[PDB]
């Protein structure tokens, strides 16, 4: 998101978030969702046009900013951006840092890009929110990205948190839900006038951990809590692989379940199964080895006992 700020009284001492759209900047306009007042003497009645475009396809993956367009409105004294004269048919900027000077006025309008990219847990929630967030200048997606700052979990009364959510939690990502997204959309226009009115994602996130029995005390407790243990794992999602590695697990990945040699048993402490293979193939899985789902493993992880809990369960199924 583009934030603008000024080092005089010229923006009233308020930061503004500039969502995708078009803003008339000058001294005779008021404060709309589409008008910005700037008091100074050397600036025209209607001085500048700021136009913020919606995110590019790459912005989710690069973290780069929405295009910021600056048009001078046939001004006597002109407009400058980064000390270079804007004129002609305007200019468009892709840098994260913009110094905008209007006329001979020494107090400058400073645009800066604050990172916010939102990953979703599934296609269903994405479809529900994509276009909306696109209009708020927030890149969205399903794939992993080094630019992601926030992850949206599916909130559901019945079941476990998903693997996606377990992983985002352990990766140290801020987790948010549907209701934060509702909040952000109702206060859109108010936040343009005052950046500090921006809904706080950390409050939503801290509230989720507190109100939920499906989250450990801290991501830091879990990381490397199972180092020293090794497990075998039938195929599974790539989220599942990386999740287990963060827990400090040595991972062997078999395919058939009939790929279980004496080799594996002798060097594997327990085994992680898909939901499907766990329920029906209780007739054909190995006799000595402890078997659990990712869902159950996570429930072990939440406990204070984790290692003592798995240890004594290997000793139960070995005698």
């Amino acid at each position: 998101m583009w934030i603008i700020e000024a080092e005089g009284d010229i923006l009233k001492g308020k930061s503004r978030i500039l969502f995708p759209g078009t803003y008339i900047v000058g001294r005779n306009v008021s404060d709309d969702s589409s008008h910005i007042q700037v008091i100074s003497k050397s600036i025209s009645k209607r001085h500048a046009r700021f136009t913020i475009l919606t995110p590019s396809e790459k912005d989710y993956f690069t973290g780069g900013p929405c295009e910021f367009e600056v048009k001078d409105l046939d001004t006597k004294f002109g407009t400058k951006v980064n000390e270079k004269v804007v004129g002609q048919n305007g200019d468009s900027y892709k840098e994260k840092d913009l110094k905008i000077q209007l006329g001979k006025c020494p107090f400058t309008i400073n645009a800066y890009w604050r990172s916010m990219c939102i990953q979703f847990d599934n296609p269903e929630m994405l479809s529900q929110w994509a276009s909306n967030l696109n209009l708020l200048g927030i890149p969205t997606g399903l794939r992993d990205s080094d630019a992601t700052t926030h992850f949206v979990m599916n909130r559901q009364a019945g079941s476990s948190i998903t693997v996606g959510t377990m992983y985002a939690f352990l990766k140290k990502t801020v987790i948010i839900d549907d209701s934060y997204l509702q909040y952000l959309s109702t206060v859109k226009e108010s936040v343009i006038e005052d950046a500090s009115l921006m809904p706080d994602a950390l409050e939503c996130f801290k509230n989720i951990i507190k109100n939920n029995d499906q989250f450990p005390s801290s991501p830091e407790d879990c990381i490397n809590s199972l180092e020293g243990f090794s497990c075998a794992m039938l195929n599974t999602s790539s989220e599942s692989h990386h999740l287990l590695e963060l827990l400090g697990l040595r991972i062997s990945t078999f395919m058939s379940l009939g790929d279980i040699d004496k080799e594996l048993i002798s060097k594997t402490d327990f085994v992680v199964l898909n939901n499907a293979v766990y329920d029906s193939e209780k007739i054909s899985f190995p006799e000595g080895i402890f078997c659990l789902t990712i869902e159950q493993l996570w429930k072990i992880i939440i406990e204070r006992n984790s290692r003592e809990l798995i240890s004594k369960e290997i000793e139960r199924l070995k005698y």
